[PDB]
Protein backbone atom coordinates (compact mmCIF):
# COMPACT_ATOMS: atom_id res chain seq x y z
CA UNK A 1 0.00 0.00 0.00
CA UNK A 2 1.58 3.67 -0.41
CA UNK A 3 2.45 5.16 3.05
CA UNK A 4 3.63 8.82 3.58
CA UNK A 5 7.37 8.43 3.62
CA UNK A 6 8.84 11.34 1.45
CA UNK A 7 12.26 11.32 -0.18
CA UNK A 8 13.69 8.13 0.65
CA UNK A 9 16.02 6.15 -1.56
CA UNK A 10 14.68 2.32 -2.67
CA UNK A 11 17.98 0.01 -1.85
CA UNK A 12 15.81 -3.16 -2.16
CA UNK A 13 12.25 -4.47 -2.07
CA UNK A 14 11.38 -3.33 1.18
CA UNK A 15 14.37 -1.13 2.38
CA UNK A 16 14.68 2.64 2.08
CA UNK A 17 17.39 5.30 3.09
CA UNK A 18 17.24 8.84 4.12
CA UNK A 19 19.26 11.89 5.38
CA UNK A 20 16.75 12.98 7.93
CA UNK A 21 16.84 13.19 12.22
CA UNK A 22 14.51 10.50 12.92
CA UNK A 23 13.14 12.80 15.55
CA UNK A 24 11.82 15.01 13.09
CA UNK A 25 10.69 12.15 10.83
CA UNK A 26 8.67 10.85 13.43
CA UNK A 27 7.08 13.66 14.17
CA UNK A 28 5.74 14.77 10.59
CA UNK A 29 4.88 11.34 9.19
CA UNK A 30 3.03 9.57 12.55
CA UNK A 31 4.57 6.18 11.56
CA UNK A 32 2.83 3.33 13.44
CA UNK A 33 6.58 1.91 14.68
CA UNK A 34 9.36 3.97 15.04
CA UNK A 35 12.27 1.79 16.37
CA UNK A 36 14.47 3.12 19.06
CA UNK A 37 18.22 2.13 19.72
CA UNK A 38 17.56 0.84 23.43
CA UNK A 39 19.93 -0.26 26.04
CA UNK A 40 19.06 -3.66 28.24
CA UNK A 41 17.85 -1.23 30.92
CA UNK A 42 15.91 1.26 28.90
CA UNK A 43 18.17 4.22 30.11
CA UNK A 44 17.65 6.86 27.44
CA UNK A 45 20.75 9.24 27.71
CA UNK A 46 22.25 9.48 24.85
CA UNK A 47 22.13 8.85 20.71
CA UNK A 48 18.58 7.90 19.23
CA UNK A 49 17.37 6.74 22.52
CA UNK A 50 18.43 9.96 24.11
CA UNK A 51 17.26 12.12 21.40
CA UNK A 52 13.62 10.57 21.18
CA UNK A 53 13.18 10.64 24.70
CA UNK A 54 14.19 14.23 24.53
CA UNK A 55 11.70 14.63 22.17
CA UNK A 56 9.00 12.84 24.15
CA UNK A 57 9.58 15.30 27.13
CA UNK A 58 10.94 12.19 28.95
CA UNK A 59 7.78 10.43 28.87
CA UNK A 60 9.38 7.61 27.26
CA UNK A 61 11.83 7.55 30.30
CA UNK A 62 9.14 7.34 32.49
CA UNK A 63 7.09 5.07 31.03
CA UNK A 64 10.58 2.91 30.06
CA UNK A 65 11.68 2.87 33.93
CA UNK A 66 7.57 1.42 35.12
CA UNK A 67 8.44 -1.32 32.60
CA UNK A 68 11.94 -2.10 33.90
CA UNK A 69 10.25 -2.22 37.41
CA UNK A 70 8.00 -4.65 36.35
CA UNK A 71 9.87 -7.08 34.11
CA UNK A 72 13.80 -6.53 34.48
CA UNK A 73 16.10 -5.66 31.85
CA UNK A 74 15.93 -6.38 27.92
CA UNK A 75 18.07 -9.09 26.62
CA UNK A 76 20.96 -8.00 24.44
CA UNK A 77 19.53 -9.07 20.64
CA UNK A 78 15.79 -8.53 21.94
CA UNK A 79 12.94 -5.74 21.74
CA UNK A 80 9.65 -4.41 23.71
CA UNK A 81 7.17 -2.61 22.52
CA UNK A 82 5.96 0.47 24.32
CA UNK A 83 3.91 3.69 23.67
CA UNK A 84 4.91 6.15 20.75
CA UNK A 85 4.28 8.87 22.83
CA UNK A 86 4.03 11.90 20.83
CA UNK A 87 6.58 10.41 17.56
CA UNK A 88 4.43 7.06 16.91
CA UNK A 89 1.42 4.70 17.38
CA UNK A 90 4.07 2.41 18.88
CA UNK A 91 7.80 2.45 19.76
CA UNK A 92 9.31 -0.51 19.15
CA UNK A 93 12.77 -0.17 21.63
CA UNK A 94 15.51 -2.59 20.11
CA UNK A 95 18.61 -3.79 21.73
CA UNK A 96 21.69 -4.23 19.41
CA UNK A 97 25.04 -5.01 20.53
CA UNK A 98 27.29 -2.38 22.12
CA UNK A 99 30.40 -2.49 20.43
CA UNK A 100 32.13 -0.30 23.65
CA UNK A 101 30.63 -2.76 25.69
CA UNK A 102 32.61 -6.33 23.99
CA UNK A 103 29.07 -7.32 22.66
CA UNK A 104 29.58 -9.80 20.18
CA UNK A 105 28.11 -8.17 17.05
CA UNK A 106 26.47 -11.53 15.53
CA UNK A 107 23.98 -10.37 17.62
CA UNK A 108 22.96 -7.54 15.57
CA UNK A 109 21.26 -10.37 13.05
CA UNK A 110 18.84 -11.20 16.05
CA UNK A 111 17.78 -7.93 17.04
CA UNK A 112 16.72 -6.69 13.09
CA UNK A 113 14.61 -9.96 13.53
CA UNK A 114 12.61 -7.83 16.28
CA UNK A 115 11.64 -5.85 12.79
CA UNK A 116 9.89 -8.65 11.30
CA UNK A 117 6.89 -8.77 13.88
CA UNK A 118 5.65 -4.91 12.29
CA UNK A 119 4.76 -4.60 8.60
CA UNK A 120 5.87 -0.80 8.08
CA UNK A 121 8.81 0.87 10.33
CA UNK A 122 10.98 4.00 10.79
CA UNK A 123 14.30 2.89 12.04
CA UNK A 124 17.69 4.00 12.76
CA UNK A 125 21.33 1.62 11.92
CA UNK A 126 21.11 -0.75 14.62
CA UNK A 127 24.22 -0.59 16.61
CA UNK A 128 25.59 2.27 14.72
CA UNK A 129 26.16 5.29 16.33
CA UNK A 130 27.51 5.44 19.87
CA UNK A 131 26.44 1.52 20.00
CA UNK A 132 30.17 1.28 17.79
CA UNK A 133 29.24 -0.80 14.76
CA UNK A 134 30.27 -0.31 11.11
CA UNK A 135 27.10 1.58 10.06
CA UNK A 136 28.00 -0.31 6.53
CA UNK A 137 27.77 -3.46 8.14
CA UNK A 138 24.97 -2.52 10.13
CA UNK A 139 23.16 -1.97 6.64
CA UNK A 140 24.13 -5.01 4.98
CA UNK A 141 22.48 -6.79 7.85
CA UNK A 142 19.28 -5.26 7.62
CA UNK A 143 18.46 -5.99 4.11
CA UNK A 144 19.66 -9.67 4.59
CA UNK A 145 17.53 -9.90 7.75
CA UNK A 146 14.36 -7.30 7.91
CA UNK A 147 11.78 -8.63 5.54
CA UNK A 148 8.96 -6.45 5.71
CA UNK A 149 9.18 -2.68 5.01
CA UNK A 150 12.00 -0.75 6.43
CA UNK A 151 12.54 3.35 6.48
CA UNK A 152 15.81 4.10 7.70
CA UNK A 153 16.80 7.59 8.95
CA UNK A 154 20.61 8.32 8.56
CA UNK A 155 21.58 11.36 10.81
CA UNK A 156 25.01 11.96 9.20
CA UNK A 157 25.05 12.94 5.48
CA UNK A 158 28.33 11.88 5.22
CA UNK A 159 27.74 8.49 6.39
CA UNK A 160 24.64 8.82 4.45
CA UNK A 161 26.46 9.15 1.08
CA UNK A 162 28.48 6.78 2.13
CA UNK A 163 26.02 3.96 2.66
CA UNK A 164 24.51 4.87 -0.85
CA UNK A 165 27.74 4.78 -2.59
CA UNK A 166 29.10 1.60 -1.28
CA UNK A 167 25.97 -0.60 -1.05
CA UNK A 168 25.71 -3.65 -3.01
Amino acid sequence: MVNSFSGYLKLTDNVYIKNADIVEEAKKVKPTVVVNAANVYLKHGGGVAGALNKATNNAMQVESDDYIATNGPLKVGGSCVLSGHNLAKHCLHVVGPNVNKGEDIQLLKSAYENFNQHEVLLAPLLSAGIFGADPIHSLRVCVDTVRTNVYLAVFDKNLYDKLVSSFL
